[PDB]
């Protein structure tokens, strides 16, 4: 599914997403933005190592779920990367948050530090009620 901006706000509101691990719910939603334009069911081919990127967030393959098809691959989220392409994000948000337990934090989405860092993010989270 694709989420109207405000709805997904809300959403991760609920799923307990704003200031987990200090980032801000606009700082989820920037990346949510530019990962995936809020798109669940996104995937990205990275043909440099074989890797995939996964769903609202566009997370990696190489470290966070499996898919059987990435080489020297691990799963720190020890999910299916099939559970990051539901309209459900409660799996992805789960893995999200595993993500930012490790040292770079919001750091590790790269698309985060081009499109949102040192950023005012405030207008992704305008007018939802969080
Ligand atoms: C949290 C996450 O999925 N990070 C990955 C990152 O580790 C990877 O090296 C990069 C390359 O496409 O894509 C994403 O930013």
């Amino acid at each position: 599914k694709v989420f109207e901006r405000c709805e997904l706000a809300r959403t991760l509101k609920r799923l307990g997403m704003d200031g987990y691990r200090g980032i801000s719910l606009a700082n989820w939603m920037c990346l949510a933005k530019w990962e995936s334009g809020y798109n669940t069911r996104a995937t990205n081919y990275n043909a440099g190592d074989r890797s995939t990127d996964y769903g609202i967030f566009q997370i990696n393959s190489r470290y966070w779920c499996n898919d059987g098809k990435t080489p020297g691959a691990v799963n720190a989220c020890h999910l299916s990367c099939s559970a990051l392409l539901q309209d459900n994000i409660a799996d992805a948000v789960a893995c999200a948050k595993r993500v930012v337990r490790d040292p770079q934090g919001i750091r590790a989405w790269v698309a985060w530090r081009n499109r949102c860092q040192n950023r005012d993010v405030r207008q992704y989270v305008q007018g939802c009620g969080v």
